[PDB]
């Protein structure tokens, strides 16, 4: 089943709050990536991190990916409603 | 909005019957292909091709996509429920 979910976004090193961003589970990466940029500043250049103790870059195709590479969505990662994630750029 | 939609698959030049597959509007080409694959056969190496006189290859990103460019999912190209796909490989 496909459902919608909120991640908590933090720009790393700015110093400001955390800003929402509703997404979908069956959102690959990349998708979760353009959602985000469309709410911050209302892919390829930016860095999308999540700490589940060891902090972990989400990328459609990673090493993780399901194995040919399936490409990798939040439900892939095992990201769930409310979850916060780090986004950096260069 | 996102929704279910099938499409229907002919394998390019096997003579065989098209296949019909379930995907969602939201599905990126990749994850179209996925779902193509595992269902006819229960990526870079499979094209998939669409008819809407003109046709057209889907691919993630191409010189169509939302212009920094933007995924394409079946919303993007505009394909809808019932719709033929051609599925050919190398
Ligand atoms: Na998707």
């Amino acid at each position: 089943e496909y459902a919608p979910l909120t991640v908590s976004v933090i720009v790393q090193d700015e110093g400001v709050d955390a800003i929402p961003v509703k997404v979908l589970n069956c959102d690959t990466i990349s998708q979760v990536k353009e959602k985000i940029i469309d709410q911050v500043y209302r892919p390829d250049s930016v860095v999308l991190e999540w700490r589940p103790s060891t902090a972990q870059i989400l990328s459609d195709l990673d090493l993780t990916s399901q194995r040919w590479k399936r490409v990798n969505t939040l439900m892939h990662y095992n990201v769930r409603d409310g979850a916060t994630l780090i986004l950096s750029k260069v």
